DNA sequence: ATCAATATCCACCTGCAGATTCTACCAAAAGTGTATTTGGAAACTGCTCCATCAAAAGGCATGTTCAGCTGAACCAGCTGAACATGCCTTTTGAGAGCAGTTTCCAAATACACTTTTGGTAGAATCTGCAGGTGGATATTGAT
């Protein structure tokens, strides 16, 4: 009953899908410079990772979403025929 | 020169990718009226410019003379055009950044009046430099 979402918007944002539904009255926001191309939760459940359209990756752990841990720098950059990587 | 090869010129046909033409509108042209300038008629002065003279002097016209240069012939060689080819580099087609508008305002900046005020015209002094004077070198060419 956590659920993760990722959006051109230049953020990323962590849901409660029971508890919300005043659109946008979510439980987290995460902002990045760029666009998103993936963010996927672990197995264990505690470290989420994302992943950007120009250069970067970063890690959010479970205790305090908000700040990262660390940044996984690697270029996979965004292109029109290209398939978007994950 | 004659004949083969072969690219270029030139007739004839079709369709579609760009040319041309219709239509409803909004930024732009134009007519009034006023105010607000501005540049040409009129009238004058004074610096600088146009036609003359006179005593040199330094540059131009003309005339000799010869060292050194500009094509013309010719050619060893090099080096860069013409073709086979295969092979490999260049064309074509299947979402988010950023140029281009729009609001609208905190900040920037023209403009009326005065108050200074450093810059400029013009008189009154400096002195480094155009000349000169002379001696010692440094190129140059003959031999």
């Amino acid at each position: 009953w956590f659920l993760a979402t990722a959006s051109v918007d230049q953020t990323v944002k962590i849901w409660d899908l029971r508890q919300v539904r005043g659109k946008a009255s979510f439980l987290y926001s995460l902002p990045h410079r760029h666009p998103v191309n993936a963010a996927c939760f672990s197995p264990d459940g505690a470290r989420l990772l994302t992943t950007d359209q120009k250069s970067e990756i970063r890690v959010y752990s479970a205790s305090q979403w908000d700040c990262p841990l660390g940044l996984i720098p690697h270029p996979h950059r965004h292109f029109q025929h290209l398939t978007p990587i994950k």
